[PDB]
């Protein structure tokens, strides 16, 4: 059953409602990536799911900036199928297209012959989002009475992260590739404070998750799903929009849980036909919560583009965070 959430489209109908994805089975696979075997030291799980799990290594000749590099590796469980050895070709595939980019968990290399596969990923070591904003909660706490007065977390981290989230996205788009499971557990922070958005599904158990909901054969995060996703199994770079905005609602309670006290159940869906809206969580200005309110329009084409998205957040940014950030984006498309 594992696969990876993301979608190229191929193509689209004007109106938006049909659709075609790119199937990965038809693009052959160079082996630009193949790296070997011997040359991957592997450490301790970082994360572990049904089907697979995602490892701490390092990587020795895989870069010429870093000859000696710590990465993250995914692969398989043991028992694990063909069908889904052939996701994880799929996924390499899919990495390959998109091509790089400072706010994605990069692909660096893999391992696909004499052996189980592996695929090399870039290191994170903040993990996750959900985890990183639970455990600097009383730190931005602090900041906050302190700022209300007069190493840690403050809101210019928050709008940071806002932003590089709305680049990593827009680069997305612009590839036409839909995320469809865009959510801070699947936003995951390196050093110097770079998010790197992923798909953190190998190493996840979707059946004791209570961030999904079954519908059928799969598992749905319905509460970061827009209404045509929800109701009629629509997934477009719109649909994402709507996403981005219940994200943008954890990141600003601190990693609050969307619609809180709410279970997924028809008073739940009968209240997002009526036009219901989470309130603004604590920490957002009202700036920020405007944002998100844009992104929730019942109607899709009515939602901000991630374009647009990252050029409103721009304004929000003091101008020389921008151009750090434009730096750091040149080194990382330099690096080797």
């Amino acid at each position: 059953r594992y696969e990876i959430r993301w979608r190229v489209i191929e193509s689209i109908s004007p109106d938006g409602h049909e659709y075609i994805y790119v199937d990965p089975m038809q693009l052959p696979y160079d082996s630009r990536w193949e790296f070997p075997r011997d040359g991957l030291v592997l450490g301790r799980v970082l994360g572990s799911g049904a089907f697979g799990k995602v490892v701490e290594g390092t990587a020795y000749g895989l870069s010429r900036s870093q000859p000696v590099m710590k990465v993250a590796v995914k692969m398989l469980k043991p028992t694990a199928r063909s069908s889904e050895k052939q996701a994880l070709m799929s996924e390499l595939k899919i990495m390959t297209h998109l091509g790089p980019h400072l706010n994605i968990v990069n692909l660096l290399g893999a391992c696909t012959k004499s052996g189980p596969i592996y695929i090399i990923i870039e290191y994170c070591f903040y993990g996750d989002l959900v985890n990183y904003l639970h455990k600097n909660r009383d730190s931005f706490l602090s900041h906050k009475k302190k700022s209300m007065l007069d190493e840690g977390l403050t809101l210019l981290d928050l709008l940071s992260f806002t932003y590089q989230v709305a680049r990593g996205m827009e680069f997305l788009a612009s590839k036409n590739c839909v995320h469809r499971d865009l959510a801070a557990r699947n936003v995951l922070l390196a050093q110097g404070k770079i998010v790197k958005i992923c798909d953190f599904g190998l190493a996840r158990d979707i059946m004791h998750d209570s961030n999904y909901v079954s519908k059928g054969s799969t598992f749905l995060p319905v509460k970061w799903m827009a209404p045509e996703s929800i109701f009629d199994n629509l997934y477009t770079t719109l649909s994402d929009v709507w996403s981005y905005g219940i994200l943008l609602w954890e990141i600003f309670s601190l990693g609050g849980t969307p619609y809180p006290g709410m279970m997924v159940d028809s008073t739940f869906y009968n209240k997002i036909k009526s036009g219901y809206r989470m309130a603004k969580p604590d920490h957002a200005t009202s700036e920020v919560y405007e944002i998100m309110v844009k992104c929730w329009n019942s109607e899709p084409e009515k939602r901000p583009s991630f374009y647009h998205l990252s050029e409103i957040v721009e304004n929000l940014l003091p101008g020389q965070y921008k151009k750090s950030y434009e730096k750091i984006h040149l080194d990382f498309l330099k690096s080797d």
